[PDB]
């Protein structure tokens, strides 16, 4: 940086702390990643100066000839990556992408069926303190209490009883592959639309490592920043038949001017994801998660669903008589970043929890491999088995530092 | 840029076109501006990598120690700039800021009173194709048909007849000072909340050049990118009594993770606005708009309300028998960027219009002064009086190029 250090010492000092923090810590928050320098440069571009309400070639303001090219690059690359007929790359966030889909097909008070929030569903899939649960009548399907896999008969029964207008599939904390074909079969049986929120797994989908919801879902929403490794923002994919309605839902429906610099950054990230090396990266993410899961089991931890098919895993801490809150706190003390997370049928509140969620996308981006997974698991074992030993915690701290260099 | 040119030639070429376009054209879109290099650097920072759901010291995810400092710098600087008791700097956009305020105080179907969209009100102030007009029952007050100033007796009558729960003041295309004290008096009479959307005039407010709505309004919303000259995004100001509710409306109500890099950029812009030179800048904006208005009148143009008190003006093209659409198109041909805009009581649709809106914030940032205003007015006269003369248009083109160098 050249100008910020002189103009704003306070903001610069804080940014520099954060940059150094990102290097020093072992980032295991499953939604986190590190974007490329190219993505950052796009975000830091003069495109922030352009008002571009509307869509490419159909803007409400002049001078958009070049931001149109950028937005179309994002849309066409997204379509290539996911085999979708239409992309809307304007959503400011995953929340706004979901909000727009709801606005498109639902009226206030309509019934929607989503994944139980305490079994892995997202806030925007029906929390009663979120617009989703306040605006629409959400009902929930669950995972099996033993296997922790989505109970498709429960999805079906809930669908048939409640007659939702919309079914939502996808999750913030579900470690197994989701069967989109079964979701669409159930949607078809009850005459509901199917929306898949693939935010967590979008990079894995792009890489052919998780089944693609696009052929099965009427609408697919996603963030651009988790396993997709792009800038923070949202996107909607759909078939050409819904394109006009979806686009109108985003503008003039729920947003105004798009963030053209972020859309440039989206184009860049999609460009990266189209490359062979991104596919290799995504495979390492999944391989690393499997290895980490196995190594954690070797340390004596129980995992929700008994492992993982994707980038993330959940540790059920009940055997260790620990809460997720306690585990999160002590891991923070040694430089490992996780989050407390409800496990299915959790006896604790979502503010305490019986689990921690762990993901490998960020450490994989840093170049961590199988050996590092073994060592991360060993450090987690050392820490969680010795929460009262400052010597153990100091050893852990030193081992974390050895990993991050 | 270092990495983007190598990684993504297509995106880079388009960005470079846009950068050169920004230099070459005379940008008169009233909502447009040019941010500092420091603001851009903040947006292009590693803060895009941080998930930070929640608020400073009350986050739902670990590792936020430094992004907390950034967010608090934005909040404290905003409070200093506007004398507000509370700031929420998380809104992704002006639309989301407004959406959050509505979510805080209204239920689905509640009546809201806003400025007539065809007299200067914004899309999010009740358009029937926007969530505002779909979710809530909007009624409108108008400007006087002769003076084009808000008719405060009409505000009062509409308030008393319709009994809105919320009154909205502020505008996308209103060239005169808004009387917030009268709005609050009317709100008080009918027991309504008052929300002021100061997006257009926020920089002028910060500089003491427009009355501050903060003392009068229960909620003040704004964008950070118009006359405030910051990154693209939203903000809400309110008294401490509504702080908790407003914050909950943004998260978990309507958004999820905030854009921490954009929030850094907000802090930077607020830092700039606190400086003496920003006050001098804002005065030049208003002086330039007055001079441009006067010079346009000298060319024989009629202005809505007969002039301006702020950064923007509206030309009523009816005397010239031109539509806003025709004027916008031909000005685009010579390198002047304006937008067609409905004028009060416009006989034309909002897609054709009888006006063009013009603002001086962007050209002022480029260092244009009174002499440049005279020349811009003269070029506009040359063009609009000779729409069928390619020679006139070429002369205009050359004069535009002389201004932008």
């Amino acid at each position: 940086m050249k100008y910020l250090p002189q103009q704003d010492p306070q903001v610069f000092a804080a940014i520099e702390q954060e940059r150094k923090r990102q290097h020093a810590k072992i980032e295991l928050i499953a939604s986190e990643n590190f974007v490329s320098r190219a993505v950052m440069e796009a975000q830091g571009s003069v495109l922030t100066n352009k008002f571009a309400e509307g869509y490419p070639g159909r803007r409400y303001y002049g001078g958009c000839e070049y931001v149109d090219i950028v937005e179309e690059l994002a849309r066409e690359r997204a379509k290539q990556l996911f085999g979708a007929e239409h992309a809307n790359v304007q959503p400011h966030s995953g929340a706004q992408a979901n909000m727009a889909v709801y606005f498109t097909v639902l009226e206030h008070g309509d019934t929607v069926l989503g994944m139980n929030l305490s079994h892995g569903g997202h806030l925007t899939h029906g929390s009663p303190v979120n617009f989703s649960g306040v605006q629409y009548n959400f009902v929930a399907y669950g995972v099996d209490p033993e296997t922790h896999v989505i109970d498709y008969d429960d999805v079906r029964e809930k669908a048939r009883l409640h007659r939702p207008k919309l079914i939502v599939a996808a999750a913030s904390a579900y470690p197994r592959i989701i069967d989109f074909a079964k979701f669409r079969e159930i949607a078809d049986e009850v005459g509901a639309y199917l929306m898949v929120d693939m935010a967590h797994i979008a990079g894995l989908v792009a890489a052919g490592l998780h089944p693609n919801p696009v052929p099965y879902a009427h609408f697919v929403t996603t963030t651009t920043h988790k396993t997709l490794r792009g800038p923070r923002g949202g996107m909607i994919l759909c078939q050409e038949q819904f394109a006009k309605q979806i686009d109108k839902a985003i503008f003039p429906g729920i947003q105004g001017g798009p963030l053209m610099h972020v859309i440039a950054a989206k184009a860049v990230a999609f460009g990266e994801a189209l490359q062979d090396d991104f596919k290799a990266y995504a495979k390492r993410v999944v391989d690393n998660a499997k290895r980490l899961a196995s190594a954690l089991q070797n340390e004596g931890f129980t995992l929700v669903s008994g492992g993982t098919d994707n980038h993330l895993l959940l540790v059920d801490l009940r055997p260790q008589q620990l809460t997720g809150k306690t585990a999160e706190k002590v891991l923070d003390e040694v430089g490992i970043t996780v989050n407390k997370n409800t496990i299915p049928y959790d006896p604790e509140s979502p503010f305490v929890t019986s689990g921690i969620r762990i993901g490998t996308a960020a450490v994989t981006t840093r170049g961590f491999g199988l050996e590092e997974m073994d060592e991360i698991a060993a450090i987690i074992g050392l820490v969680l088995k010795n929460v009262g030993s400052e010597q153990a915690l100091e050893e852990a701290r030193q081992r974390v530092a050895a990993l991050t260099d």
